[PDB]
């Protein structure tokens, strides 16, 4: 699903916090090149909330279905999938429109 050319437009919503180029800086959140199909807590130089280290332990990977649930409500996601009731997420920003979600994902699949 998903027009990755509409997804690149949508992604402009993420750019205050994230960069998308390979080797790019960790501005507020981690750089997201390579995120697709990679583990949770994928960037070794970023200090993630413990909750993302615990999805990583459980072997969660960023599939199209897990990105879709996550970007809709990051905080509910990391509670659910970590199984840690005191789970925190520094993200918080949500996408609420389904077309937007599917399009953003289609563009994250182009970045490795
Ligand atoms: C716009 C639609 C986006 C998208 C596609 C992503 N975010 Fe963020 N994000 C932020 C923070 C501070 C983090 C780390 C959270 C913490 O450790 O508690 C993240 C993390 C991500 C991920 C997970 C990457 C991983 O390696 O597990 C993903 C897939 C992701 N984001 C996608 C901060 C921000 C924002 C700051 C206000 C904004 C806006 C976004 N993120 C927007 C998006």
């Amino acid at each position: 699903e998903g027009d990755a050319a509409a997804g690149e437009k949508v992604s402009k919503k993420c750019l205050a916090c994230h960069t998308f180029d390979q080797g790019g800086a960790n501005k507020v959140g981690p750089n997201l090149f390579g995120v697709f199909e990679n583990t949770a807590a994928h960037k070794d130089n970023y200090a993630y909330s413990e909750s993302y280290t615990e999805m990583k332990a459980k072997g969660l990977t960023w599939t199209e279905a897990n990105l879709a649930a996550y970007v809709k409500n990051p905080k509910a996601f990391v509670l659910e999938k970590s199984g840690d009731p005191k789970a925190k997420s520094k993200m918080t920003f949500k996408l609420t429109k389904d077309d937007e979600i599917e399009n953003v994902i289609a563009y994250l699949k182009t970045l490795k």
